[PDB]
C-alpha cells in the first residue's frame, strides 16, 4: 500500500527552528498569470478556475475576454501592491512562479528577486498535469528549470505543480536538482519523502488549500477579508499554542490577482501584524525550511 | 505579436491628481437591466437564469418562468427608486449603465436619473450574452443602443460596457469612435489610454469591477448580508486610500436594482456612503467626468 | 402588448395606513411542506432535491433517498412544534403555507396551527414543480387543495401560494374566485391590485420573498449562521422602518420548519422578533389580515 | 405509509438526562482516512467529497493525488490534534470508524480505545450504499464487525453508515447485535424503531448534518470557526433553555481531515468551554445514552 497514511503519528519531530521559534510561517505568492489557459498560449480553451467569475466554465477554441481581462490585474497592478506590502512588513516570500508567466513579464521577476524572494518553479505551464504523458510533463519540467534559470540567474530548488498526475512527484524527484517540493497537504510540518535514499533524499515541505485566498473564489470560501483573518488567526493560535511544547509551520497561499485587490489585502496586512505582535514567530522562505531541515533534521 | 498586455504601469502608475487632490476617486455605478434580460418576449430562445434570488437557476427554452420575470420586476418597480433616493439623499452621483431595452421600458425612470443629474452610459441594446454574436448584428445593437438612448435623454452616451463581451466588443466600440471611454475590463486600479489608440482617435478605458459589485449577493459563495458587503467596501477604500497618500486610485462600486435595491441590502450601501464621506479628500465621480479629468490630466501621446 | 409590469406604483407608491398607524407591517409565512415533497412514496418519479442540509443533493430517479426523506421528517416530527412554541411565546400571528398532502399527513399539527389563530394559506396540493403541468391537471391540483385544506380547518383557504409556478398558476387562482390574495411574485415591497382585477372580480397580489427567507441557509448562496441571518433581517427592517416615517411598505420572512425549526437557526429568528417588538408602530400581520386591510383601505378602482 | 412524519409529536418524553442535565452533547469523530474512494481500495474511481477541493469530481480509473494527500491529513495529523483536545478538554467521543480506515491505523485504534472513546461502525467502506446489492451491503457489515472487534476486542454496538441506501438500516437491525444506529435526521431525541419488538428493540439515536464540520467544504459552507462556534453556540441556547422543562440532545460531527486543521480546531475547543462553563450540561458517547435509554425509557 504505497500510501502513508500514519506520518510521525503521535511523535512529531521538534523542528527547533530559528530564534526557538513557536510556530514557522511560509507565505507564497503564486504568479500564473500569463501562464494560465488560453488559446493564445497554445491550449484548446480559455481558463475558468480562480477568479471573480465564480461560475466561469472554459470556453472552447476561443478567448474569454472578461477573464483575461480579470488575470491581468494580477500581473498589472495586484502583484505591485503584495510586493510593497511585503517590502513594508519585511516579511520574506517564497513565490511559486510559473515559468511562462515569468517569461511574460521578466520585470516584475526581477523586484522580486532585488527584494530578496525566493523563486519556487510552478511548473512551465498554469494548466493540469493529471493526464499528460510523462515525456511531455518531463519536457515542460526541464523548460521551467531553464526559463527560471535564465530569467533569476539561480535555478529552482523548490517545485509546485498543484494540479498534478501520478508521474510529477516522481519526475521532481528524478530531476535530482529540487532540495523540496511542495505538492502534499499532508502535514503541519516537513519530512523526508519515502523515496528518499542517503545518496539522494528529498524533503517534502506540505503545502495548503485551507489558509489559501483561492477560497475567495470557490465554491466554499471567504466573501470577505475579515473572514480570512479570522481563519489564520485561528491556525496560528492554535499552532502557537502547540508550540509551546511542539512547533509545527503554517503555509499561506496567496494569488496575485485574488488578494491583490485592496478589498482583500487589508486582511492579510492585519494578519502579518497580528503575527508579528508575537514573539518567538520565524517567517520563513520555503528553501530556508528546507536548507533548515537539512542541518537540524538530516535523513537517516 | 502577444496581444495581452499583462505589463501595463507597472510599478509607475501615473498619479491621476484628482479634483480636490483627492487621495481617492470613488465610482458608483448603477446598473439598469430590468427588461431588458433574457425572455421569450424580448425574443430570446430561453428565460433568463443570472442575478435573481434564485442562486441555482437555469434557463428554461422556449417557456416564460414567471419566479424569474417577478424577481427583475422587483428591479425596475421598486428597488431602483429606492436607490435614486438614496443617491440624492447622500448627494452622490451616479453613472448609471442602461440596457437599452430597458430603458425604453421604463422611460420615467431614464427621465428622472437624468434630472438627478447621473451620466446615462450605454450597457448595450440587450441584457444577453456576446461572446458568440456575429459582428454584423452586434454592430447593429450597438448602434441601436446608441439611437435609443440618444432619443431617451437627449444627448448620445460617451462611455460604454456591455459586461459579457465576446472577442469583437471592444474593437467595435474604439471603431464606432463616439465613445469617450469604455469600462469592459478589470485590469487596473487606474484608467489608461487603450493600446489601440492613436493621435486622433485616443480612447480611454475606465477598469470596472467583478469583486466590489453586488452581483456577488446572488453568486455561489456570495456575500451572506450587508455587513459582510460594508466590511469588504471599507477595506478596499481603507487600503485605497493609504495608498493615495502618495499615489491615488480609483475605486468602482457596481450595483443593480434588483438586488441591492432589497432593503436588507441597502443598508450596508448606506453606510459605506457614509463611511467614505467621514473622509477628507474623497472623489466622488461619474465615470464620463474620470474620462473628461483623464483627457486633461493626462492626454493621450 | 407586453405582459409584464416593470413600473408598478413607480416613485408613487400609496400609503398604506397600517393599523395603528404602523412605520412597518411585518408578514411571517411558515411553509408546511413535508410530507408533501418529491418522493416515490408519494406518486413521484424521483425522489427530493431542494431544501435540506444535503446542499449539492440531486433527485434519484426512481428509488427512495432515505437521508433526503429523514430530514424532511425533522421538520414534521420536531421543527414544526419548536416554530409554534415560539411564536406563541412571542405573541406573533402566522400565516402558514401548507401543502394540502402535508397537511393531510398531519392533521394533528394543522388543529393546533389553527388553534393558535394562525392562518392556513394553501401552498398547493403538492410540493412540486407546476411549470410544465398541463392545465387541466394543474386546475385539478388547485380544487383538491382547497378541498383537503377545507375539510382540515373547517373554512376554505382565501389565499395562495405555489412558489414554482407554471405560465397558468396565477391565473387559475384568479379565475377559481374564492381568494382574497395570492402571493406569487417577488416584485414589489407594497400589496398590489393585479392587472387582470375587474371591479367585479379583483384580486389582490400580496408579493413574498426569496431573500428574507430561511431557504437561503440551504442554498449555494445564503447564510451559513444565525447571525448572518439576524444581521440580514435586521437591516431590512431599519432601511423600511426608516422609510415607514413617511412611507410605510411591508416585509415578509419565510420560514421552513425542516430549516429554522432546527435550534442552531432558531435563536437568530427570535432575536430578529424581539428586536422587532422593541420598536413602536409595528404591525405584525398574517397576509389575509394585509388583504382584508387593503380591500377596505385602498379598494379597486 | 412507511414514513414516521409524526414522531412524538408535542409531547416528547423527559430523558432525565445523569445529574439531572438540561442537555445532552454528543460529539462524534468521523475516522474515515483510509477507507475513502481509491483505485488502491479496489475502487473504480478516485474520492471527491469532503476535502479542501471543494469542486473535485470523482477522477475515474486513475489516482488523484491531492485528494489522497488532503484525506492523509486526517491520518497524519488531524486526528491526533483531536484526540489531544478531548484529552485536555476531557469530553468523551463516539468514533464513527470506518473498518478499512481503521484496519490502517491500528495505532490510533488503540489510543481511541485507551481514551475511553467509543468505537462505533461506519461500515466497512467510506462509499456510498444507495446503489449497493443487499447481500453485497450484508458482507460487507459483517466484515465491519468482525474487523472492529478484532482491532479493539469488542464488537461494535453502534452503528452509523450516513450514505445509506433503502436498506441499510433494515440490515442492521436484522443482525441483531446494534444496541442502536445513528442514520437519521428527524428528532432531537432517541426513539424506538418502529420495526422493534419486545424481543428485539431498536434504539435509534438520530445525527446531524447541520451542526456538523462536513460543512466547512460544502458548496454553503461556514467561511471560518467563529461561524462554526456561532452556530454551536446558537443549538445549544435554544435547547439549554427548552431544556428547564423538557431536556434534548445535540449531535456535533467531526471529521480529522477537516477540523483537525488548525483553522477549524479555535472554534470546537471555543465551543466545548462554552459548554461546560454551564452547569448541567451532559457529554456523552452515543452507547451510554442508548444504554440509559434502555434503562429509563424501555421499548414497550
Amino acid at each position: 500500500y504505497p500510501r502513508d497514511l500514519i506520518g510521525y503519528g503521535n511523535n512529531p519531530p521538534h523542528p527547533h527552528w530559528p530564534g526557538d521559534a513557536r510556530i514557522a510561517l511560509s507565505f507564497v505568492l503564486n504568479y500564473e498569470e500569463g501562464g494560465e489557459r488560453c488559446v493564445l498560449h497554445g491550449d484548446k480553451e480559455s481558463e475558468a478556475f480562480l477568479s471573480e467569475m465564480v461560475a466561469a466554465q472554459p470556453l472552447q477554441g476561443v478567448r474569454h475576454m472578461s477573464m483575461e481581462s480579470l488575470y491581468e490585474y494580477g500581473s498589472r497592478a495586484g502583484v505591485w501592491r503584495l510586493l510593497k506590502l511585503f517590502k513594508r512588513r519585511n516579511v520574506p516570500l517564497t513565490v511559486f512562479a510559473v515559468a511562462m508567466a515569468a517569461q511574460r513579464n521578466p520585470e516584475v521577476i526581477r523586484a522580486m528577486v532585488a527584494d530578496g524572494h525566493e523563486i519556487c518553479s510552478h511548473g512551465y505551464r498554469w494548466i493540469d498535469y493529471q493526464y499528460m504523458d510523462e515525456a511531455q510533463e518531463r519536457e515542460h519540467m526541464l523548460e521551467a528549470i531553464r526559463i527560471l534559470t535564465e530569467l533569476t540567474g539561480q535555478r529552482p530548488v523548490g517545485w509546485y505543480t498543484g494540479r498534478t498526475g501520478p508521474n510529477t512527484r516522481r519526475l521532481v524527484m528524478e530531476e535530482g536538482g529540487f532540495l523540496y517540493d511542495s505538492d502534499t497537504y499532508d502535514d503541519d510540518l516537513p519530512y523526508w519523502d519515502p523515496a528518499s535514499t542517503a545518496e539522494k533524499p528529498h524533503l517534502v515541505i506540505p503545502y495548503t488549500l485551507d489558509t489559501n485566498d483561492m477560497r475567495f473564489t470557490q465554491v466554499q470560501g471567504f466573501n470577505n477579508g475579515e473572514q480570512f483573518f479570522q481563519y489564520l488567526k485561528d491556525a496560528f493560535d492554535v499552532l502557537y499554542e502547540e508550540g509551546a511544547t511542539a512547533p509545527k509551520m503554517l503555509s499561506i497561499g496567496l494569488h496575485c490577482r485574488l488578494i491583490g485587490r485592496p478589498a482583500r489585502m487589508a486582511a492579510l496586512e492585519r494578519f502579518i501584524q497580528y503575527a508579528q505582535s508575537h514573539d518567538k514567530v520565524w517567517f520563513a522562505r520555503r528553501e530556508d525550511i528546507a536548507r533548515h531541515w537539512h542541518r537540524e533534521h538530516p535523513f537517516q
